[PDB]
């Protein structure tokens, strides 16, 4: 049976149905098993958004590549918007089992790559899973509170902090927690608001609100912690000077405590959003970053 070059596929992470997208390259010889890739998208993002394209360079090198919505966002079941960190992990755990039993891939060979806090997803789900054989992070924030707390002056995170100790109380004494505009709880700066007002424009789907228990959970996600714990398996951490979203500052405080068998690769024109799109030349510098890293660690062969 010929696999088909792209399948919509489901899978199920506590009890819930997932929905993904399964890419394998065109013409694949039957019987043939490729290195399997798991994407990771990031905050709020949807399975559509840059992985496509991602994917897509993937299976010209000659890989096999599977994106999918995290519970609650898209088109996957869940409580909607409830964002919690490790349950994110979860999901990417079992998108793993899922991929290691398709019949092109070899499931010794399995990497995974994720975008900004799917970059910090990357990292936790190599340090709680042998699985992973290499791991890519883009622009990831290793510390979720410092991350945050960054992107507010520190009257303003006092301010945040209050409001959370508020829904916490709440959410224990009666059971629902405030929704709120993800922006919210990453506070872009005028730049990246732009940015998502025309992305948002174009996926109006992506539209969402999270609870501000995401924000309490997303504090205490520090993917630095386990870093380390990926121990000779290869990390690569793909950041920039010009991201204000997410500061170098988190790629380096990550890329010390990986150690020594995990790169850091600065690209000097590339902030949060200016690489996406396909024909850009930091899409291409991005891209060649990732494919030259999965050849020498995952060879096809």
């Amino acid at each position: 049976v010929p696999v088909s070059p792209l399948q919509r596929v489901n899978f199920y992470s506590a009890g819930y149905r997932l929905d993904g997208l399964l890419y394998t390259p065109r013409h694949l010889p039957a019987g043939e098993r490729r290195p399997g890739v798991v994407l990771l998208v990031g905050y709020t993002y949807l399975k559509t958004m840059v992985m496509p394209d991602i994917a897509k360079v993937l299976n010209a090198a000659g890989y096999v590549a599977l994106v999918f919505d995290y519970r609650g966002f898209g088109e996957s079941e869940g409580p909607r918007g409830r964002l919690i960190p490790l349950e994110q992990v979860a999901d990417a755990r079992a998108a793993l089992t899922f991929l290691a039993e398709q019949s092109m891939v070899d499931p010794d060979r399995l990497a995974v790559i994720g975008i900004s806090l799917g970059g910090a997803h990357a990292i936790t789900t190599a340090a709680l899973d042998q699985r992973v054989r290499a791991v890519v992070a883009l622009e990831p924030p290793g510390h979720g509170a410092r991350w945050l707390r960054s992107l507010r002056r520190h009257w303003e995170w006092r301010q945040f902090l209050s409001r959370l100790a508020e829904d916490r109380r709440q959410r224990v004494l009666s059971g629902g927690s405030t929704m709120v505009d993800p922006l919210e709880i990453v506070l872009p700066d005028p730049e990246s608001q732009a940015f998502l007002d025309q992305v948002a424009a174009e996926f109006p789907q992506m539209k969402v609100t999270l609870p501000l228990e995401s924000a309490e959970a997303l504090i205490e996600y520090v993917s630095e912690d386990l870093a380390g714990r990926i121990a000779p398996r290869p990390l690569l951490i793909i950041h920039s000077d010009a991201d204000q979203l997410v500061p170098v500052a988190e790629a380096q405080a990550i890329a010390e405590r990986a150690g020594s068998s995990a790169q850091l690769e600065i690209i000097p024109g590339m902030s949060h959003f200016n690489w996406v799109m396909p024909g850009s030349p930091g899409f291409t510098r991005v891209t060649d970053s990732i494919v030259k890293f999965l050849r020498n660690t995952l060879p096809v062969s």
